[PDB]
Parts: structure tokens; C-alpha cells; sequence
């Protein structure tokens, strides 16, 4: 078999060695002579090679090579050639940095089905990044239409879109950006459990959708008898938060973890959230990332048995434990 | 003067008490004589109310009434009747929250001028948070064209608009989603130190352009000459980066904390550097910019201290997982040691 | 306004007279007639009191009560009502008889630990203890610095650390355990090894650094160097030995600095002997070294009492009863900060 | 017949000569010539040598090299070399450097703690801090008694507990905590509050009792008396306000014990005055109380020191620097042990 290095492989000099690889899997070489043969090394796969073919043309002992070859492989900076190759080409990347075969991860996507519930604020930013990496069917259900407010947040939406279904303009726009996919809408309201019926299976819901407080207590109910996966996201003010993301059988659930009263729920009927659309962009975006990690299957979703906050005035990102509990009310 | 309860106020019985607040401001109150006071006098000012106003309906003793009143009003749950008299409505719920008058605070958007250095990824989702925020005139500078590639992040475009310039269809763009402001193009791209005197001043650039490897430090060197104020984003891989975000005698610069000898070792480098090409990712993108886009909002609208205040922050997508790099000033500093 | 008897006063009947509260405010007072006047006085402030509603209950004279009132203000055995705060949540509630028996306004204190950032360099022995001392103390932001890997060898000291632990990072497992005890503060990592004089500069500005990084031998001196530099407070905490050692506290234009104070067949063999060098760690004298380390950096940033090592070196030790101080006074001749 | 140089050994040149050893044992040697014999001396132990092995490659007359490896040998500063005989990946390697230092063979002090057994009576500050120190230098059993839940008021000084073991058992949650840390000893729990001094007759026999439960006030009086009459070893301590006290160590027949050295108005004003009174806990002080005392039981084990309070109270001052020892000798007219 033939291999080749990674075009997301950089290097540098650095201390008594240098670097090799950016982000997560950048590597420290300490000793400079093993770093110089790493690099003499991963020189040779530029173009593909496979290992004796390498061995001769880096000319360094088969030791040395070999072992900065397995260092090369296990970091996944040297990959197999088969997994080299497109409009996804940049994911690709992506996803041979961690150890996948980008072609097989792209089939996964192609033939997921996803279902965007709420498409406001976070269904607008998930649905594109969906859209854009090649989810095969997206389905958008809301009930509600585009306001001159929504614009600070929701970014397909135009000035002349105002007035116009939220599931209309989001379909127009991805089409626009992604015509290989195909697109769904529901004109729905989920306004009691038995609504959820209307909501097709899917390899995963993505959950936006706010009212009432106990929607997501529904939409959890729901899927753990549907064996349905989901996953929540939204904010709290100036908190982003997603997950938990709940598979069936291997995740815990949203459940496992007197004239006062009339002055409580009169202030709480009031609420409206304080946010801003960084805060939404953020629980968007790390919503999508475990949505395309759960179906392509090439790295560990962040949100499994957690809900994770991502603080915007103070640098902090805490997780809350969804892990399964088998005193649970709902799952188990 | 009338005070009035926040909107993005809301309130849980919890433990032994109860949780006044949402977001990174909730506090927990765990005397439920108290909180159930702080409730009382909040629920008195959900309409516009004078102090004595709200006291004369309110049926508790006056001094817990003070002491609630006061609370409220420090935490920014209740404010100025007048900071609650538009399309930047939610927005002005979130500068209520710091204590902020809205009307102020969008004012100065309003006024305000960003250069978008780089019209990519990064680019392209702050250049439309800061548009839709009411960030008065915008700059955008690239000399690229759009490939079908870039529509993995770069989220004002179209199919239709591959090889036309990235700074014309983000103009259209950001123009289709708010006519009030002023957008303009600038077709540069940075080839030396000396093109950068090419770039306007702004109240703020937005950096991410990242060819060649040292441009941010030319941006940075000019900069710190300049008096102009910029904020870097972009990604290292999987790694979402924003920050610094220098301001002129005040922070750090981002150079405060700052191939091979063998030839034969050098040329291999080079190669494998050249065909370098960042293995990333929507969502990383697009949290590095709306990070970079809250602290250009905060440091424009000043009602709340900007994260990346010297600082260049990492943010992890494989793991949970933020850090932090220092870059306070240095009295040694060889760019910023005026 | 109220006046309310500590809940840390202490009475006792001794020698001819009696004692008047506990530590290291107790007072002999051998009149008897006076002591139990005190005591007369004090039994009015149990329950919060005025001077004059205490005055007309206490059975003496004015002129004696006013004697004994000043007696037990001046020694903070009564403090102001509003130090009391029973209502508090409250976390820190245990701390609050402490920041009272200095005469200070425990939410005072308290409110300026939660505003203050402090670095641990080194997440060792000294660094564990440090560090939770001051997360369940309520410090409201904490930066551990440090590179190494947990080992089962830590274990005798590093009271954060399980068997589970070895082989994980020590800033990562510090961070975990920290937020598992206070949830309520922050918590950050640099994961760094100083390894010369320029790696300083990625440590960030804070309050204080707490230093007890102690490779190589000239660490202190880097680190000394930078922070007279910075003016960037400072306390060293470790051991020699059996013998616990913290101090000095630098305190920019205020103290001494760790300068200040300071053949051929024989340099090759102190180099070597020295160069083997490894201290008899025992838990006992990491745990006091870092506890008054600790206590130092709360007073510090607390400003409620003097922190002991404000110009001294101070040992305790262990196999004998004794405590000595070392001068580190400034010096006009001083290399560093003279 | 091999002796080899202590690992914790250091030297500097100091004054008109230098200092050898690092702790309580550092001398200062005044005489040049005689320290640099010293280290000449000294660096011939590096590798493991008897003494006419080591003294064929000293450059230095007989009568000198004799006199420098007496100086050493007496300070253990050399030790013998089978002391040496154990891993570096020990678990207990660095405590036995300590034991090293004072001239014991440290499997032999090791082998005195895992055969040993230690009740902690009392699971709060001291409790936590003591117990942790013991289980990690490998004392092979301890009995936790206590019968209090967690609280959250706890977590300023109980450093085993985190916010989630709020309402467990202290013991429980604290025999997790310490087998967390070292799986190779055994811990025991009994529920037990003692009411009278007849509940003591329910505490097992042990090498000896850390005693630091102090309710009600006359608990250590039936402690003591209990202890004598049982011929327990037991320890005492604690703090007074910020006084930190450990001691008096109480040996049968070696030592003194606690009772050794010991109109109705105002009567009852002091009775209600001291029933109200609540300790100004503060951790460093706790924390310090704690080391000390385990070092204490460690040595009175492990039998290579002399414990600190053997017939003495031991006050640390924490708002000055200051120790202090009250007698606690043994009185032959003593109503308890006399
Ligand atoms: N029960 C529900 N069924 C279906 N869709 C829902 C339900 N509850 C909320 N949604 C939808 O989820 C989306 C939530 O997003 P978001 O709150 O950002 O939009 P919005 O409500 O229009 O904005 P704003 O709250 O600022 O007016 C909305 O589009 C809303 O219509
Ligand atoms: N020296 C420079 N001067 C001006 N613009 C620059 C300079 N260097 C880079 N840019 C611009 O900054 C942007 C960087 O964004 P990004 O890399 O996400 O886009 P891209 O280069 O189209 O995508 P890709 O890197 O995936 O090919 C690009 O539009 C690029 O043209
Ligand atoms: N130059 C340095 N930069 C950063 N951290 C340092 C430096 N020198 C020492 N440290 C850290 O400070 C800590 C010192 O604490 P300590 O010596 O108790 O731990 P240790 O070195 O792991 O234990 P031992 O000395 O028993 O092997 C260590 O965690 C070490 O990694
Ligand atoms: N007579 C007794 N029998 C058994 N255990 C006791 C007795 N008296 C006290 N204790 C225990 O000894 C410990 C004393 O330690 P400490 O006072 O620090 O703990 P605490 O009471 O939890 O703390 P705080 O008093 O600050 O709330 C407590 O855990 C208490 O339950
Ligand atoms: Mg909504
Ligand atoms: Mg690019
Ligand atoms: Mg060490
Ligand atoms: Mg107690
Ligand atoms: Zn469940
Ligand atoms: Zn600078
Ligand atoms: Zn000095
Ligand atoms: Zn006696």
C-alpha cells in the first residue's frame, strides 16, 4: 500500500527540535536528529510512496526510518494514499487528520437525513454548515416568520425576506450554497407531545426550538421511545450552550441527572433571553461539529452524556454531567 | 426616575432559596427570606417606576426594600426607565444586561469604522455579525476570487458566485441584510510591510489574512506605529484562535512575547511548508470569528471588557479545552517599546 | 448603630483575675473587678446592641463601661452589626469569623479575593496546597503553571492527586479537583516550563505569582529578575529540607527584592555534588510551608492583616521548636532593584 | 562496608569558608581549608565506598580524610550504602530521603508504618489533613470515626471533600478519598459520636489516637483520663482562633498527661458567653495544626525522631512569627496518671 503526507502537516524549528503538525496533534520532537529524520522522512511521501520505496530514498538506517515512519502514521500525518483524492476537499483534510477515510466519511454524510427543529438563530448557522459539508436531506420545521429583529443572528435572512416563512428562506438559501442536497419543510409548531409524531425519523434531530420551557422535555420523552437521536442547543443570555447529545442505549438522557407564586410566574412570562449573536454563532457551530462527528463517525462528539457552556463575558467553557443514571424516569 | 425590571431577567426557586438572573450574571441566594424579597421588590418595577413608586405598592419593610432595590440595581435586573424607550432590539437587551445604555452604546456602532482585512472564512462571518449589529461603515480588502471550496465556511456566498471578488459578493451581501450602513472594497493584497500605509484607518481591523506566515507581524509592527487598533482570528487546524486584540498604550503587541542550518534539511521544509494546507472546519471557523466579532462589538460599544485584552486564545474542538496566551506588554518589547 | 459580640471570643476565670479571648488577641486582665466588668459589658452585644441601650442594661458605671466598651472594640471582640451578615449563602461563611477578628467587614474581604487573579508557578507539592487553600477561599481566578506529568512519587504530598492520576497532567487534574470544590471560581492552565529568563514573559500579569518552580537552582533569581522588572508582586514558597520555608513577599517599592540580602580543584566537585542535589520532601513541612504561603497571599490581596514574609525569610522547623526570620530588607547596592 | 553521599546534601561557599547540609542540619565550617577538606571528602561517597576505598582517590593527608568522614557520617550526611537499596519508582522514595537525613534505614521506618494502626478521632479540618498524610506515607491502617455528614460550610478546610459529597458521611467520603490515594492500605469506619466518656470504651485499640473532635469542651479531659486508664498513646490538636496548637503527645509511663500541669451572676454571663463561642477557623492555621501533628505520629511510629510534643502544647502564631511550648510535663501529684 502507498502513503502519503498530509497537506495539513507543517513544521518548525523550535527548542533543542522543532514541531511537526498543527492544532490538537502538534507534536514537540525535543532531539533535533530524530526531528531532521522525521522530516527527511515525510519528504518522501510528498507524492505517494509505499514504505521500502520511502526507505530507499530517504536513506537514513530502516530503524531510524521506521520508527520516524510509525510516528508519522500514528499522529496521522502520513496516511494511506487510498485516503488522498470536490467541493469537500478542505473537510477531507479535516477529516484525514484524524485517522478517517474522508471518501467513507462523505458517504456517511450523503446518506444521513437530518432534522432541524427551530429555525431561528442556531437553525439557521447549523443548517448551512450541514448544507455546506454535504448532509444528503435536511429537513427544516418551524411555524414562524422572518422579523427585521431576527436579522442580527439569523444569517440567510435578508431585509426583503421579512414576512416570508422561516423554512422557505433557509430552503431558497441552501440550495443557493449546496444544490446536491436535498431540502425539506414542515410548516409545524410542535404545541403538545403528540405534534412530535409529525417529525420524521432521522439519523439525529438538532433541537433549537424553546417553547414552551418543557419542549425539550418532550422531544427527550419522545426520542428515547423512538429511539431517536437528538441533540439540544441554544443559550442561556450570554451562555452558549449544546449537548446533551443522547444516543439510544449509550448516552444518558435530558431526565437522568402562595401569592409568591402568581409574582414568579408573572416576572418568568416575561423573560425574554439578553444575547447577542456571537453567543448564538458559537452553540451553532459546536452543534454542528458533534452533528458531522456523530454521522461521519470519525472523532467523539464533545455533548455525549454532557451539556457543555461556552461563557462570553469571561474565557470559560464548563460541562454539565447527562451521563445515564439507572434510576432514570424516563430512559432505562 | 423610573427604574425598570430587565426583560432577560428571570428567576428559579432553587436549594434552600432560589437563583435571581440568567446567564454568567445569575446569582444564587440561598437565604430564602431574601430571596423571596429580592423577588417582591423586582416584581414592583415590571412597570417603569420611581423608588417610591415601586415601595408604595410593595408590602415589605422598607430597609429589605433598599437592600433588595439595591441588589437588583448592581446586578443590572433592574435599570433606567429611559435605557428601555428597532432592528437592534435583542442587542439591546444584551448591553442592558452590563449596565449599558443601548441607545449609547448603538450610537457608537453607528459611528464606528472596521477594515476587514481578509475576506475568508473568518472574514466573512464577522464582517456579517459586525453589519447586522449596526456597525456604521465597513472596509473590505482582498484581492481573491471565490472557488467552490471556500463554501464550506464562507457563508455569504453562492455557487453562482465562484470567481467573482470575495469583497464585491460580501458587499451585496451584508447590503441585502442591512441598507443602513456603508460597505466599500478595497482590491490590495498585502505583498510587503510597505502596502499596509494601502490600508485605511478604521476604529479597529479585523486581521485574518494569513499569507505569507509573517504578515501578522507586519500588521502588527505597523500598527503599533499607526496608533491603529486590530484584533488577529483565524484557526490552527482544528484549534479556533482569536486574539490579540491590541489597543495602542494599553495592551501588549503581539510581538511583546516573542527551516533549518543544514541545507539539506532546509529545502525539505521549505517544500513540505509550501504545500501546507490548514485541515479545518466550519465550525471551528465560525466560533474564532464570533469570538473575534463579540470583542469588536465590546470594543467599539465599550460596555463590557473584550476577551482577547492581551491575550491570544486557543479553543480545542476535539477536546473541552480553552487556553490562553500572554501577551501583556513587555518593557522590553522590540516593537512596542516606544 | 449595633454593636455584636464575636462568636471567636473566648472567657475563662485564670490566676487572679481572667483571660479575654482566644490566640493571638488573649488578654490576661488581673483585676478582677475589671475582668468582670468586661465580661458585664460583653454579655450586652450576644444580640446586636447600641452603645446606649447596652450602657443602661449593663449593671456599671458609665465611666467604667465606657473603659470596657473601647477595651472590646479596639480589640474587634465586638465588631459593627453589619458584620455579622448571617443571611450570607454562604460558602466562605466558616472564613468570615477570621476577616472579623481582625476588625475587618468579611463581605469586604471577600468581595476583594473574588476580584483577584493569582499565578501558581508549579503544580507540585507546595503548588496542590496553595492553590485549594485559595479556590475554597474563594480567590476569584487561578492560572496554573506547570509542564510535568503526575507520578506515583507525588503522591506523598500532592493532596489533589490520585493513583488514578499518574501519567495526566498536573495543571489539568489541579483544575479538575479545584472547580469540584469551589464551582464558583475560575480556573485556568499554561502549560509551561520556564527553561530560561524568556519563558517569563509567557507567564501572565496577576496580583501575585506563587512561586515554588524550583528547576534549575537560578530559577528564583529569573523569576526575582522578571518581577522586580514587571512589578509584578510575588511570594516563593518551598523547603530546605526539614525546614519550611516562605518569604520572601516582593512587593514593588515596598520591599527588598531576593537579591538584596546577598579556586580551581574544588569548583568542579561543589558543581557535582550540588548538581545531585534532591531534597528529603516530607509532607509535614511542604503542607506548613504552603499553608502560610497561602495565608500570606489571602492577607495580601485581603489587606485585613500584615502578611508575615513582607521582608523576611522565614523558616520553621521541623525537628525542633523554632521559627527564625532572615532580613531582605532593600539595599541602595543591589544588582536587581538598588 | 560502602558508604555513599546523601542525596539531600549540599554545600556553598559562605563567609571565610562554607556551609555543608541543607535543613536543621546545615554547619557552617568558618575554616576554608578545613570545608574544602569537607568536599573533597564528600565527593568521594558520591559513588557507593567504604571508607579505605574512598580515601585511595582523596588527594588529602589520612588524619584530614578521617576527621571530614567523621563530620559526615556523624550528620548523615553519608550513610550507609544498603540505606540506598531500594527504587527510585518506590511510591515512598522521597519520605525516604527524610528518613535518610536523621540516619535511619528507611525500609526499616516503612516497615514500621505498614504494620501500624492509627484512629483519627474526628473527620473535620485536622481530620482530613492528618489522615491524608498518614494513608499516603503508607501508615497500613486507619480507623476514621466521626458521626457528621459533609456540609457545604466544610469545604474551606476539608480538603478530601467536594461540593457533590455534600450529605454523606465525612467518614465514608473521606475512606473513598484516602483509598483513592494509596490502594496498598487498609481503612475501617465506625459511626460514633461520643456523648459521655463511657462511649470511648467503643474506639479500638491503636498504636495511637489523633484525637481533634472538641465537642463538648470536657471531651479531651474524658479523652485523657480514658487513655491513661487504657494505656493509649494518643495526640492532641487543633487551633485556637489563629493560634495553630498540636500536642501534647501522651505515652504511658513516658510522659505527662493532659490533666498534669491543669456570685452565680456573672456566672452564669460566662457560661452563656463561652456556649456561643465558634473557633475563627481559617485553613493555613488548620492546615499547619495538622502537618505537624502527623509528623508527630509518623515519627512516634516510625521511631527515627523525636516527636515535638512529647510532653508539651505547641502554639504557632499566624498574625506573627512566633512558637510557643506550655509544659505538660509528668506531676507524680497528678489526679489522673498520678
Ligand atoms: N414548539 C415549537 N415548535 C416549532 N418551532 C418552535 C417551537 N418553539 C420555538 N420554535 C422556533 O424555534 C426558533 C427559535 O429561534 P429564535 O428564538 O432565535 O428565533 P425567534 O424566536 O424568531 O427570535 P426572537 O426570540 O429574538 O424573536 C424560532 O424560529 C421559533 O419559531
Ligand atoms: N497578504 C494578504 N493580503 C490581503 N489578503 C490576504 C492576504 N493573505 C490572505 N488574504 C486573504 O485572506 C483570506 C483568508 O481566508 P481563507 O484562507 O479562509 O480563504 P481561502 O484562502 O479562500 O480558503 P483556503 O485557504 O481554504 O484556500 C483569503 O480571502 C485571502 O485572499
Ligand atoms: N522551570 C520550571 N518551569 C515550570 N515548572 C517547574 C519548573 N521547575 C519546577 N517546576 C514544577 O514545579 C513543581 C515542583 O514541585 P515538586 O518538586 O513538589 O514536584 P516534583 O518535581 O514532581 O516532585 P519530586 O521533586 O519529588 O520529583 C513540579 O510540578 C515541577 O514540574
Ligand atoms: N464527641 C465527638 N465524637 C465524635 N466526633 C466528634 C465529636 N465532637 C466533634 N466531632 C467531630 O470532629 C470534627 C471536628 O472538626 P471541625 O470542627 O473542623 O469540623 P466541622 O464541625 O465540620 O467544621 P466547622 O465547625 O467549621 O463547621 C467534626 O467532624 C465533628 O463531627
Ligand atoms: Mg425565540
Ligand atoms: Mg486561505
Ligand atoms: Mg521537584
Ligand atoms: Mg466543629
Ligand atoms: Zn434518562
Ligand atoms: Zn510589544
Ligand atoms: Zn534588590
Ligand atoms: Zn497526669
Amino acid at each position: 500500500m502507498d502513503y502519503i503526507l498530509g497537506r495539513y502537516v507543517k513544521i518548525a524549528r523550535y527548542g533543542s527540535g522543532g514541531l511537526v503538525g498543527g492544532g490538537g496533534k502538534e507534536q514537540y520532537v525535543e532531539n533535533l536528529v530524530l526531528w531532521e529524520n522525521i522530516i527527511k522522512t515525510a519528504y518522501c511521501f510528498i507524492t505517494p510512496s509505499s514504505y521500502t520505496a520511502a526507505l530507499e530514498t530517504a536513506n537514513i538506517p530502516e530503524k531510524d526510518f521506521s520508527n520516524c515512519f510509525r510516528f508519522l502514521k500514528e499522529n496521522f500525518f502520513i496516511i494511506p494514499g487510498e485516503y488522498n483524492n470536490n467541493r469537500y476537499s478542505r473537510n477531507f483534510l479535516h477529516y484525514q487528520s484524524y485517522g478517517a477515510n474522508p471518501v467513507l466519511v462523505q458517504d456517511k454524510l450523503k446518506n444521513a437525513k437530518v432534522v432541524i427543529l427551530g429555525c431561528g438563530g442556531i437553525g439557521n448557522h447549523v443548517s448551512v454548515i450541514l448544507a455546506t459539508s454535504g448532509i444528503g436531506e435536511i429537513i427544516l420545521i418551524d411555524n414562524d416568520q422572518i422579523e427585521n429583529t431576527n436579522l442580527t443572528r439569523q444569517v440567510l435572512f435578508s431585509e426583503d425576506d421579512v414576512g416570508k416563512n422561516k423554512t422557505e428562506v433557509i430552503k431558497r438559501e441552501l440550495l443557493k450554497r449546496n444544490s446536491e442536497i436535498s431540502v425539506s419543510e414542515i410548516a409545524l409548531n410542535i404545541n403538545d407531545y403528540t405534534d412530535l409524531h409529525k417529525v420524521p425519523e432521522a439519523d439525529i434531530w438538532v433541537v433549537s426550538a424553546d417553547h414552551p420551557f418543557n419542549l425539550i422535555n418532550w422531544v427527550n420523552k419522545y426520542c428515547v421511545r423512538a429511539n431517536q437521536p437528538y441533540i439540544n442547543a441554544g443559550y442561556v443570555n450570554d451562555i452558549a450552550v449544546f449537548g446533551p447529545l443522547y444516543v439510544p442505549g449509550k448516552t444518558g438522557c435530558y431526565e437522568c441527572q402562595e401569592n409568591i407564586d402568581h409574582k414568579i410566574k408573572l416576572i418568568n412570562s416575561r423573560f425574554k433571553p439578553a444575547t447577542f449573536a456571537p453567543v448564538n454563532n458559537v452553540a451553532a457551530a459546536l452543534c454542528a461539529a458533534d452533528v458531522i462527528k456523530f454521522i461521519g463517525k470519525y472523532s467523539e462528539p464533545l455533548s455525549l452524556n454532557k451539556r457543555i457552556g461556552i461563557w462570553s463575558d469571561e474565557i470559560k467553557i464548563h460541562s454539565q454531567n447527562m451521563g445515564r443514571s439507572p434510576v432514570c424516569s424516563v430512559c432505562g
